[PDB]
């Protein structure tokens, strides 16, 4: 057995329009072919390049060959690369560049979480002439055309760091690729490899060279173990196929496609010509290949030849097939032989991966196609007599009793030989509707998200298969791009709806949001608001929807029980006996469970603060968060203080003044029955604090002067001399409450400062209940030391205009996200999700499999590249 | 760890006559340069190529270089190339076919034994573009570039059949090919592996390429961590090393220069950009070479960086090293480090590889060599506290305490980086010399000879040595010549003597021959060859020959009263060589003995043929008859001779036998035509007045019949007289099948050995001796090297008449054995020399025993000017 490789994806651009393995399928399905005229639009003189006679000089006795439809289009942007390297850069790693990621991205992972690991690189690739002709301070020119950076471009560009290496043994170079990239995986030194061949024609080359020699078909048809057979038949292809040990993909859950359970390499050495093939060679490289894997022949169902249709070449390779496969025999199991050269021609580098192409795909569609030009096979072979059976028609391949099994065989000019053995994969609607579905898409530019939106719109109303399946595989399996933009939708409709707007560019829409970032991921500020956020509402849909957020509602019920006889849960849910939220020490609970058990579901969603900052009672639940109180202790103090603040009704008063901190300082000088400056939250917004006579005189006082003062909702005066009068009942309700070590940072708005979580003593809490509290400071010092992302945990965002306001005017920060996390029309999973949605576009990460256990990914469409014609003179 | 892979032999092309490993040893013992200016034999246009300014398109600020002396010289006869394929031929693939045809030779490998075998060839090449415009049924001009040709090629003509594979990983690219090699090793795909990289820029490209990058040393001096670091400075080179696991070349007896013991692969992956160096990957690939092979970082003494010289790369290599091998260290024992491209410039493709040799070269002599421009190391490395010391001087390295072992690096532009570990290996005659000597053409044995006469100058010389690799190390080619000597002065003598391009001593011997193997027959004569002394030297000398000599005493001593060894050393009293009853069962004895010496050395008769009693040992050779039984009729028809003297006659007449017939029928008691041995050689036999007439009438016609000296007259009708005694004597023989083909001259058809009855025997006495048309039948059933197994040689030139006149041989050999006052085993070495320059194979080993191979130099290939304007 041992531990057998998986092709875990696929993927190709080969002549015809061929740019996905399922459109190669239904070529070979139809039975057809993609032979064409020479290219127009490469700079060849055509006028000049065709001659019937094959010995006059610099020119092609053929006009037919296969081509790719677009071979100078390239996505330069995408790859980080500039108009010039592209216009340098051969075409081979273009199309390299762009369909390795497609493969990995087929094969349902996000190509940016290989940046860093083991992955590694083997190809097949040779020089035709771009490069020559028409002479780079930056020598795009000599790095443009090297083989050797056709697989380093793939390693720098995707960050993998496995063996990147380049092959050329001719015709057989990606076999032995593919057999070079097992041992690579077979111990340990690469973790999964790219294998493949490039081959795209920049001059024509091949066709005169091999005119000279009379090598080419004159149809251009590669008619293999055909009477016919004539010569080769040339064509393009860039195929690559993605492995993995089985083993590693099974514990990664990556789908499995096939399995390469052994393969052979050798040379023919002292054959008739240092062009010609060897029977003994093949004969040996097939029998090594049976023997290494510890198959007999028998085992083996199929063959997918190198069969190029060369004269000379089909008897010798068929006669071999005959003298290994063929000898043994049940007259009723024949070795079935064909070629995909018949289909699409000689690609050269890119030929024996392109037989895998076949194989696995005849492996997972069940079947074997036709090989074409075969009439009548080819007299030089005794067919009928002996078990190898071409494949005149289509057959039934089909998962059965018996384990499927089939090798491809590759030959090069130089000699080396291989092939490979092919086994099928061993054998293989988990819940889903009702309920919000997050659906992001990126790309690296506006044009590409747009398409990108697009093509996933047109997928979705594929009725075929649905909602949760495409939000899982957006998530767990695309890259995320710098364009960003997010669906909540709970319903398909709902989703194409808001998808279409993106494609649209009529960005707005309620439950959409778009947005654009540097950074893929940032530092995360927690803000906990005081008082003055709570709605009727808050946490009851979320009560319901989430267990999660239920979770803690109920712990908080749990902790604060001894402390009083109703229960946060009863007021959230407005049950006959609530308390209503007009008594502060019924509030302010309930405030802090809401803001602490939303802290969690962030979480939940893999969102960790790297600090938290709080307002006033608010510091209480900040604290909590960072984890230097326990649950009790936390409950201890936000009710021993509220109880406090409901003794006090009727003693002071609160008001906010639309001014600055200074001028308000200077207007209450003529007090102190009202040193407020309770709180300053901004330039404009600062809160002032005291005995009614006072505030009602002062506020009244700048009614005249136009000044704005709002009274603020409170029956007490805190943040004021007002409060000192509760510091001994407080002291005494909550001393010995036992503060921790913070495991996130803690800045205080009253300290002004980080505070070890041990600092947090009654007194600290006193302190907070008495002293101005330095908001916009706070927020402003966190913008100034790097923080990134600024989220107010809280049902109604009453913060967010101070936080824009303070990042805003602070040195570096043009770059910021401030965001709330639930509304007062709007608290629900959606809300949230949108709330997340919303952070995301601008940086923040967010794991969103969470919104969605059980779903499983369904496989998307690929990157919708927005190519550009690269080509020189 | 365990049975990891042997490198066994090395081979290399570089700048500045660089040709020889042993000359890159020269070079870094002396701390040498190869910087040389651009070469003018190769068409670029030097008046126009180069220029100060770096800004203008299509010109470098640099003129000098690291170029091979004859990049454009091929031997294309000798590797079976046509001048047209060879002109197409990019240098890279031909003097890839040289350096491995070298490698292999230095190995102390026949490179014709590893046709049909499992060798590998693993390169790093990328096209140079050679053929990209001059301007072909053929397809030479394709095939003639192509990378994948390069290697393929090498499989092609020397008969290899393991994968080979070309790779291009850049400025790695051997060291990549060195990994994959280990790994078909590792998993037996493989039995050997030739493993190297080949870089010959056809073009200035990369000059003007890299000039327009200002990445060129203006110098051109790649000043590996020097202060003054510059950028590259480019070379060509063509690198191999052959490598094999540990058990293997024990088994085959293949000396082991040095040790793979540790090797990994990785990438920068996304670092600051496409073509630049990363430390994190420089660090990881360090650690992971270590921990494959169980080593640990202190237990390594050298780095071979792949010091390119360039102002970025040098520091970011160095703390790397800084970072893995030094960080702990002894203070005392710490890291050596230096870079061959100080020396030899940047060889690119084969840069990792020449590393690698310099490594190995290092490990033969004892000692680290210095690496160069390190005046001043640089200043953005910390050499000051710790484990890298750069080698600013040679240093002992020798044998002894711990293992010794070093590591090279390589680093391609593409990313892709390699660290290999290499670890030491571990733990006359006075008498007669062959030498063999071959080649392709007349031009390169007169070379070779040359080249080998030189080798035994040398004071050391070793002449058992020199011949002993000459025969187990060195394919026998078509144009051979061969001297026999017992000292230095007079090989040296003959040696010369063939590269002089004329002339023989005894000693010296040529040959040209189409075919490495013959049909042998085994030729066994009657009386006539005797002489006095005959087996003596031998005897004392070769054992063999002494051995059956003293077989063959035991056998005759029931049946006479002298040994036959007493007769050969002509022991006071012994018999004495006038009388048949001694001279035929002597000369029995010798040829059984000769053919027993023959086959010592490997020639093994597919048929012998004999004469008259010469059928005798012929039979016993053959395997139809003991050496009891063939005694007892070689003596029994002996003794019946001694009692029949007076009695008879015999003479050789100059006639044919139709004639010599018709002059016959008057004297009918003479059915002699005893023998008939040629056109003009017929044998006389009868009653001696009859035979006194028919001579007086001869004579009297210019018919020239002289006398035999004899005094009987076997194959004649007086022979009737006595086949009674004969049979009663000499019945109770049992004839046996036969190993080998007898063909009776008596009867003239091969003959099956249990047909050697007492009666055959009456028969071969009585009956003609059917000589020519036996010798002329073999030769046209396809037989082919005829060998008279005889102690001077009596039917040669009988032999050689009736070759010419038989279709087939224009081309048949003819050899004897020994020669009157030729006896001595340096006469049969050069009757062996003379049948193996024709084609015959021997087993020259046997010659030289417990001799040690002594190192030779290469093929001296005769090379001509190919190149494509
Ligand atoms: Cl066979
Ligand atoms: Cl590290």
């Amino acid at each position: 057995e041992s531990d057998p490789i998986a092709i875990v994806s696929m993927a190709c651009r080969l002549p015809g329009g061929v740019n996905t393995p399922q459109r190669l399928w239904e070529l070979l399905r139809e039975g057809g072919e993609t032979l064409s005229g020479f290219p127009t639009d490469r700079g060849w003189d055509l006028a000049r390049l065709h001659h019937p006679d094959p010995d006059n000089p610099g020119t092609s006795y053929v006009d037919k060959g296969g081509f790719l439809d677009d071979a100078a289009g390239f996505d330069a942007e995408f790859f980080g690369v500039s108009p010039r390297e592209a216009a340098a850069m051969d075409p081979q790693q273009r199309l390299l560049l762009e369909t390795s990621w497609e493969l990995v991205e087929n094969a349902g992972i996000d190509p940016h979480s290989l940046r860093g690991t083991a992955t590694g690189v083997f190809l097949g690739v040779a020089k035709f002439g771009y490069g020559e002709d028409t002479a780079d301070v930056e020598g795009y020119s000599v790095t443009g055309v090297a083989p050797a950076v056709a697989s380093g471009r793939i390693s720098y560009t995707m960050g993998l760091e496995g063996p990147s290496i380049s092959v050329d043994t001719a015709c057989s170079s990606s076999l032995v690729a593919l057999h070079l990239a097992v041992e690579s995986l077979r111990k340990g030194e690469s973790s999964m490899a790219v294998v493949g061949g490039a081959a795209v024609m920049a001059t024509p080359g091949v066709f005169v060279d091999f005119s000279r020699q009379r090598a080419l078909a004159a149809d251009g048809r590669s008619k293999a173990f055909g009477a016919g057979a004539d010569g080769f038949g040339f064509s393009e292809g860039v195929t690559l196929v993605l492995l993995e040990r089985l083993s590693e993909a099974r514990r990664n859950g990556h789908e499995v496609l096939a399995v390469v359970r052994g393969s052979a390499l050798n040379q023919d050495g002292a054959s008739n010509g240092l062009s010609a093939p060897s029977g003994p060679a093949q004969r040996r490289v097939i029998r090594q290949a049976l023997e290494s894997c510890g198959l007999e022949p028998g085992d083996v169902d199929a063959v997918e030849a190198h069969g190029t249709g060369t004269a000379l070449g089909d008897p010798i390779e068929a006669n071999a097939l005959l003298d290994t496969y063929g000898r043994d025999r049940d007259a009723d199991r024949p070795l079935w032989l064909g070629s995909v050269k018949s289909n699409i021609g000689h690609t050269q580098a890119a030929a024996g991966v392109t037989g895998l192409l076949k194989v696995v795909l005849a492996l997972r569609n069940g079947e074997l196609p036709a090989t074409l030009h075969v009439e009548e096979p080819t007299p030089h072979v005794d067919w009928s007599s002996g078990g190898v059976a071409l494949l005149a028609g289509n057959q039934p391949w089909r998962r059965g009793e018996r384990t499927r099994r089939a090798a491809v065989s590759a030959f090069g000019i130089s000699g080396t030989n291989a092939h490979v053995i092919v086994e099928e994969a061993p054998e293989r609607t988990t819940a889903h509707d009702g309920r919000p579905v997050p659906l992001v898409v990126s790309a690296r530019s506006t044009a590409a998200l747009r398409a990108q939106a697009a093509q996933i719109a047109e997928l979705l109303e594929r009725p075929d298969a649905d909602l949760a399946g495409v939000g899982l595989g957006l998530a767990t399996t695309r890259a995320r791009h710098e364009h960003r933009a997010a669906v909540v939708a709970s319903t398909r409709e709902e989703a194409v709806r808001g998808l279409r707007e993106i494609a649209a560019g009529a960005a707005t829409a309620d439950a959409v949001v778009e947005g654009v970032t540097e950074v893929d991921g940032r530092n995360v500020v927690f803000l906990f608001p005081g008082q003055g956020s709570q709605w009727a509402g808050m946490g009851a849909e979320l009560l319901s929807s989430s267990p999660v957020f239920a979770g803690k509602i109920r712990a908080c019920d749990e902790s604060m029980a001894p402390m009083q006889d109703w229960k946060v849960s009863d007021v959230l849910r407005q049950a006959p006996g609530a308390p209503g939220l007009d008594r502060v020490d019924v509030v302010q609970p309930v405030l802090f469970a809401v803001m602490v058990s939303l802290a969690e579901l962030w979480r939940s969603y893999g969102v960790e603060p790297a600090a938290v900052v709080g307002h006033s009672q608010g510091e209480i639940a900040a604290a909590h968060v960072a984890g230097a109180l326990t649950l009790e202790d936390a409950a201890k103090l936000v009710v021993g203080r509220s109880r406090l603040m409901r003794s006090l009704s009727g003693e002071g008063g609160m008001a906010a003044v639309a001014l600055g901190e200074a001028a308000v300082r200077e207007r209450l000088r003529p007090w102190q029955d009202r040193l407020s400056v309770a709180a300053v939250n901004g330039p404009r917004s600062v809160v002032v604090s005291g005995e009614p006579g006072a505030l009602r005189a002062f506020s009244e006082d700048c009614a005249a002067e136009g000044i704005r003062v709002r009274d603020i909702d409170v029956d007490y005066a805190s943040h004021s001399p007002q409060i000192e009068r509760v510091r001994e009942e407080l002291l005494e309700t909550t001393g010995d409450i036992a503060p921790r070590p913070a495991r996130v940072t803690f800045h205080s708005t009253v300290e002004s400062r980080s505070m070890d979580g041990t600092e947090l003593d009654a007194r600290y809490w006193y302190r907070n209940l008495r002293e101005t509290v330095r908001f916009a400071d706070a927020v402003t010092r966190l913008a100034e030391s790097g923080y990134d992302a600024f989220i107010e945990v809280s049902p109604h965002p009453v913060v967010v205009q101070a936080v824009e306001e303070a990042v805003e005017e602070a040195d570096g920060a043009e770059d910021a996200v401030v965001v709330g996390s639930l509304h007062r029309d709007g608290g629900d999973l959606s809300a949230f999700l949108r709330s997340m949605a919303t952070a995301h576009v601008s940086g923040v990460d967010i794991r969103w499999d969470v919104a969605l256990p059980g779903a499983a990914p369904f496989a998307l469409p690929t990157y919708p590249f927005q190519r550009k014609r690269y080509w020189l003179q």
